[PDB]
C-alpha cells in the first residue's frame, strides 16, 4: 500500500548509510562508523555492499568513468544525479538497478568530497531517499517484501 511504500522509503537512509560504510572499505564521512550496524536495515545495507561488489562491477566502472568525465561539484551534482538515476530505470526496475543506484550514490558522494572538500554524503543520502520514493522504486521494493528481501538476493 501507500504505507508499505512509505515505510521502505523511511528505511532507505539507514540502508544507504550502512551500504556506504561497507562499500568504502580518502573520504572521512565514509569511514564514520554506521549508526546501529546490527539493526535489520543496517544488515540489509551490509548485504547490498557484498552483492554489489560481486555482481555490479560493470556499473561501478561505468559510474567512475561518468564522474571522471563529469567532474561534479556540490552545485551541479543534483542535476547529474537526477538524469543519470532516471536513465538507469527507464527500461524498468530490478534489483540489479537498485544496487547500481546505491553504488552511483556512493561514487557521487565520494567524488564531490574529494575534489571540493565539502561534505556531501548526507546530501546524496537525501538524493537517494527521495529518488526511490518519487520514482516507484520504494513501491517496487515494498511489493517484493520490503528491504528485508535484500537479505536474500543471491550472494552466498
Amino acid at each position: 500500500p501507500s504505507a508499505s511504500e512509505e515505510q521502505v522509503a523511511q528505511d532507505t537512509e539507514e540502508v544507504f548509510r550502512s551500504y556506504v560504510f561497507y562499500r568504502h572499505q580518502a573520504d572521512p564521512e565514509m569511514v564514520t562508523l554506521p549508526a546501529q550496524p546490527s539493526s535489520t536495515m543496517g544488515q540489509v545495507g551490509r548485504q547490498l555492499a557484498i552483492i554489489g561488489d560481486d555482481i555490479n562491477r560493470r556499473y561501478d566502472s561505468e559510474f567512475q568513468t561518468m564522474l571522471q568525465h563529469l567532474q561534479p561539484t556540490a552545485e551541479n551534482a543534483y542535476e547529474y544525479f537526477t538524469k543519470i538515476a532516471t536513465s538507469l530505470f527507464e527500461s524498468g526496475i530490478n534489483w540489479r538497478r537498485v544496487v547500481a543506484l546505491l553504488g552511483f550514490g556512493y561514487r557521487l558522494a565520494l567524488h564531490v568530497y574529494q575534489h571540493g572538500l565539502t561534505g556531501f554524503l548526507g546530501q546524496v543520502t537525501r538524493f537517494v531517499v527521495d529518488f526511490m520514493l518519487h520514482h516507484c522504486i520504494a513501491r517496487w521494493i515494498a511489493q517484493r517484501g520490503g528491504w528485508v528481501a535484500a537479505l536474500n538476493l543471491g550472494n552466498g
